[PDB]
DNA sequence: ACTGGTTACTCTTTAATGTAT
DNA sequence: ATACATTAAAGAGTAACCAGT
């Protein structure tokens, strides 16, 4: 169930057609998925092997890239994909705060800035629910959620640096 | 050229006269000193051996830094103002564009987004006088400017970058 | 001199960490 | 638990470089 050989050809097919249209277009739609799973560019530029700061570049603000280059983007693209979904369903890098959560953390710190454990635990239900909700996957799938798994530590370091904030 | 052992213990009083008063206070005070004069942090990070994240949230943001670690910073302060006297007494890193340079840049480049070599030496020397009003010190005074010093080199190589800019 | 593709370097930001009341 | 004190890690931003009409 890992591959099949229609979708290898289909994965192949896909950056095939993804090299023939805009790169600016096609910058936009990769960006927006690594922002919907907070996915570092430092897995990209690891995995790929491209530089950080060309890359960066080309994302945000379109810089252009040389089609042989764009294409190994491009492959990392489609197998990301295909991986995200099976870790989903089947349910190294660094916690990112989604936005999602963050406006939640924000109305409980608003309400009051030190909550208790239970407190803290039923926030993660409710920021790891809301991450689900963002990458448009089910919510017990929240075991797929990875490093970016909302944790009852995560919220009370999270509580603890706003806190210090207030200064 | 060697500080006299009196002169020494001045820089000593002045640092513990730094960690009385309120740390926010000598923090801008740095900050403002490193943005009058184009310092890089990396530089301040070699020398006192301080980590570059702890000396720029204790600078931007104003972070609580322990009692030592703020002396090793206060005691390169005033090493480099007097370092940056004898360096401009002399007259008779990585480059980095201050702030007037930038605003008299952002006057051409809306006048004439493609200047003449001509026109890019007038720049160079109106943004060194500039640069150089900005610290305080003579226009003549170029040489301790040093790594900060404008080139027309650097300026060309400002509106071609500009000029991607303003492509996209 | 020039656009164009590319990057070493810089510095802010972030989530995490260690510890003595 | 938790305010000081701290930081390894990510990433956008800057000024610059190399190639080839
Ligand atoms: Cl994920
Ligand atoms: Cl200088």
């Amino acid at each position: 169930e890992n591959l099949s050989p229609e979708e290898a050809a289909h994965q192949k097919a896909v950056v095939e057609t993804l090299l023939q249209e805009d790169p600016w277009r096609v910058a936009k739609m990769v960006k927006s998925y690594l922002q919907q799973h907070n996915i570092p560019q430092r897995e990209v530029v690891d995995t790929t092997g491209l530089n950080q700061s060309h890359l960066s570049q080309h994302l945000n603000k379109g810089t252009p890239m040389k089609t042989q280059k764009r294409a190994a983007l491009y492959t990392w693209y489609v197998r990301k994909q295909r991986e995200v979904a099976q870790q989903f369903t089947h349910a190294r890098n660094r916690f990112k705060w989604g936005p999602a959560s963050q406006q939640i953390l924000f109305q409980a710190y608003e309400r009051q800035k030190n909550p208790s454990k239970e407190e803290r635990e039923t926030l993660v239900e409710e920021c790891n629910r809301a991450e689900c909700i963002q990458r448009g996957v089910s919510p017990s799938q929240a075991q797929g959620l990875g490093s970016n798994l909302v944790t009852e530590v995560r919220v009370y370091n999270w509580f603890a640096n706003r806190r210090k904030e207030e200064a």
